[PDB]
DNA sequence: TCTCCACAGGAAACGGAGGGGT
DNA sequence: ACCCCTCCGTTTCCTGTGGAGA
């Protein structure tokens, strides 16, 4: 069941680690002489790499810690690495009970006190024997929210209790939010990715297009392309890998031998149909709502005001016969739309006359519609 | 140059539905 | 049986603030 135009289609899928990274050796080798000495060697200094969305971060790190484990399993050494992402599974609780788990333990998935899991961790761990690389893949999640800090201090405290942490983020907004304590082990060593020019981006999709395409179905270009669009704003190449390789999606649809610079077009516009419509489902009841009451303001311009979204929300609910939730929370649900990028917001003054939000709609108007209407109560507004 | 509107947006905590280990 | 958890949308209380009016 091939096709004429994949080859390997899963090598551009989101989990692919690759063996070559191009344009981020430098942190690929620093990564490595900072963990390295755990192979003869051992403790090695924690460490930390603040940087953007689609700067490689993540595909370094898994990559060193792949080949740091194929040396160890060659040597006979023990090193464990564990990898840990904070973003997909959020909260302090689970990020524990995550760790806890890679080496060996019950995943009760409500019963605990934080501390409780805590324990657990260092007891399984220190009566097994070797040393072990924690990666914290997106912890800024992690101190966003309570017992968050905490728990990030113990674990960069965890090594005495009697192991290595490598924090990573996508923010220097986290120096900050980093207790200057906390901050001080979170990263001994400062890895940081400075993210893609342009033609950087070019030579990425270049490289992974020769594992993942046909040698000729891939136009000339096309991939100087992908890099014009995610350069468009920060260097992003899940973005630029996404494009390139939804592109090749469509063209299987629309059967040709070839991509070219229409299908990537067409991606563009698939993918953020597809996000947008990922949203707006899973999205709370009252904050379906809500996003309905902007839908409803911004016909004409007069962009909606935090104030007359909540009336209108008020008359929503009432036309369902629900109760309704406060002018806070749909506020809340307001910046939260924002920034799922679902909505877009500016905060400005009246002057006298008070001060509000414009709130404007910025996806794809229909997309959020067909949305909408497959839950059973937005619906019914018809 | 002060007033005071219409909110923004942080902190806490809740409630009532998932569950613990002794 | 006891008191303890976590979770998630939400409630209560709150303090801050750009600028049109007098
Ligand atoms: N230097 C690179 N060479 C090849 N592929 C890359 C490079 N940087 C990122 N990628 C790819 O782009 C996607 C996003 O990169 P990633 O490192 O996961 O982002 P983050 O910086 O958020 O961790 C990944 O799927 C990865 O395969
Ligand atoms: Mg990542």
């Amino acid at each position: 069941l091939e096709s004429k135009i994949f080859r390997k289609r899963w090598v551009l899928l989101p989990d692919y680690v690759p063996d070559v990274l191009p344009h981020r050796e430098a942190e690929l080798r620093r990564l490595a002489e900072v963990l390295a000495p755990a192979l003869r060697g051992e403790k090695p200094s924690n460490a930390l790499l603040y940087g953007l969305t689609g700067t490689g971060k993540t595909a370094v790190a898994r990559l060193v810690l792949r080949r740091l484990e194929a040396r160890a399993s060659s040597l006979g050494v023990l090193v464990k690495p564990i990898y840990v992402n904070a973003r997909h599974r959020e909260t302090p609780y689970r990020v524990a009970s995550a760790i806890a788990e890679a080496v060996g333990v019950r995943v009760p998935f409500t019963g605990l006190s934080v501390g409780e899991v805590y324990e657990r961790l260092v007891k399984r761990l220190s009566r097994l024997r070797g040393i072990y690389i924690i990666v914290l893949d997106e912890i800024d999640f992690l101190p966003k929210r309570p017992g968050g800090q905490d728990l990030l201090y113990r674990i960069t405290r965890i090594n005495q209790e009697l192991v290595s942490l490598v924090g990573i983020t996508n923010s220097l907004g986290f120096v900050e939010n980093l207790e200057p304590r906390v901050k001080s082990s979170l990263g001994e060593v400062e890895l940081v990715f400075p993210p893609y020019t342009a033609p950087q981006l070019r030579d990425i999709l270049e490289t992974r297009a020769e594992e993942a395409f046909n040698p000729g179905v891939l136009d000339p270009d096309v991939v100087p392309l992908c890099a014009a669009l995610a350069a468009r704003e920060h260097g992003d190449a899940r973005r630029a890998l996404d494009l390139l390789r939804v592109a090749g999606e469509i063209a299987e649809r629309r059967r040709e031998e070839r991509v070219r610079r229409e299908h990537v077009y067409s991606a563009r516009a698939e993918i953020e149909r597809d996000r947008v419509s990922e949203v707006v489902r899973t999205l709370p009841l009252h904050a379906k709502l809500v996003l309905l009451s902007i839908m409803m303001l911004e016909d004409g311009g007069r962009p909606a005001s935090t104030g007359e979204i909540y009336e209108r929300y008020k008359e929503l609910t009432s036309t369902l016969g629900l109760e309704h939730v406060t002018l806070r929370r749909v506020s809340g649900i307001i910046s939260e739309l924002d920034m799922l990028g679902i909505v877009k917001s500016r905060v400005v003054s009246r002057g006298r006359y008070g001060k509000t939000r414009e709130v404007s709609l910025d996806a794809d108007r229909l997309a959020v519609e067909n949305a909408l209407s497959e839950d059973p109560f937005v619906a019914r507004l018809l």
